[PDB]
């Protein structure tokens, strides 16, 4: 196949992705659709800091497992997201600073990773910590409040314990090259790989509308970082409006690079996306395809 998003990715080595939430899984036109079209799941909440460690110390895997075993029931991988962020913290984890916020952090990874140890393709370790100032520098947290090697230290932790996991930089406006966004984390990564520092992977939210547009040198940003030695991922990907050029240029995009991995879309029907009113992804409200999923099919089976 062929008739599919994601065995049409595989004719490539790739995958074809989605984002599933556990609150939609008792609605079987969702799953009809979400286990026939990707084969590859990102839990949308479940994952997230303030859903695994709600309490400190005292982690809940309820909604994450359930999001987890349904992917793997119905024949598809997982990518982890997120174990360090600065928002969808808990309360317990937003009042920390400084060491006890570092100790805490590393905490969170060793216990979710722990839990999912060698059944993750992918973990989003560290997300969105650049700014969108423009100055390409760090976003302020309380994470970047501990020191500038937060990050860092967040990898090496991750690595440790789980080495069987990619692990993903995974960030949203890096898509234009020549955004200073794009070369700061670009910057980071090249240090990072000089280094010797275990990360294997970029992220491209790739969260297209008029705000953060395609640009055709996305191709140059997914070349490039490639180059540094890492894999890349189109992690999050939905496109207001949802042009069917559009969605054919960010399908060739990445089938034009060869450690691009997969895409993933930000949901499985316009009705559940964050942003459903700009209707910017591949099936309608009913069900029925839109015409974005045909041109990404072409250019899949392209």
């Amino acid at each position: 196949a062929e008739s599919t998003l994601g065995a049409a990715a595989a004719q490539s080595g790739r995958y074809f992705g989605t984002a599933i939430a556990s609150g939609k899984l008792g609605d079987s036109a969702y799953t009809t659709i979400a286990s026939r079209e990707f084969n590859m799941v990102t839990a949308e909440n479940e994952m997230k800091i303030d859903a695994t460690e709600p309490q400190r110390g005292q982690f809940n895997f309820s909604a994450g497992d359930r999001v987890y075993n349904w992917a793997v029931q119905n024949g598809k991988q997982v990518r982890g997201h997120t174990l360090a962020w600065h928002s969808a913290q808990p309360g317990w984890m937003q009042s920390l600073s400084g060491s006890t916020l570092r100790q805490a952090m590393i905490d969170h990874i060793n216990g979710v990773m722990g839990h999912y140890k060698g059944k993750i393709a992918q973990w989003d370790v560290v997300n969105e910590a650049f700014s969108d100032d423009g100055s390409g520098g760090r976003r302020d947290s309380n994470l970047q409040r501990t020191g500038n090697d937060w990050i860092e230290v967040a990898f090496r932790t991750a690595r440790a314990a789980d080495p069987a996991a990619k692990l993903c930089y995974n960030d949203y406006n890096i898509e234009n090259w020549t955004w200073a966004k794009t070369q700061g984390v670009y910057n980071m990564v090249r240090d990072f790989k000089q280094r010797g520092v275990p990360i294997d992977c970029v992220g491209f939210q790739s969260h297209f509308n008029s705000g953060s547009p395609y640009n055709s040198n996305f191709r140059t940003t997914l070349q490039n970082f490639a180059a540094l030695g890492v894999d890349v991922a189109i992690t999050e990907l939905d496109i207001q409006g949802a042009s069917s050029s559009t969605y054919a240029a960010v399908t060739n995009d990445c089938l034009a690079v060869s450690r691009c991995l997969g895409i993933t879309v930000w949901g499985v029907r316009d009705t559940d996306s964050w942003a459903s009113g700009d209707t910017p992804l591949l099936f309608n409200g009913d069900g029925s395809k839109k015409a974005a999923y045909t041109a990404v099919l072409n250019a899949l089976n392209g």
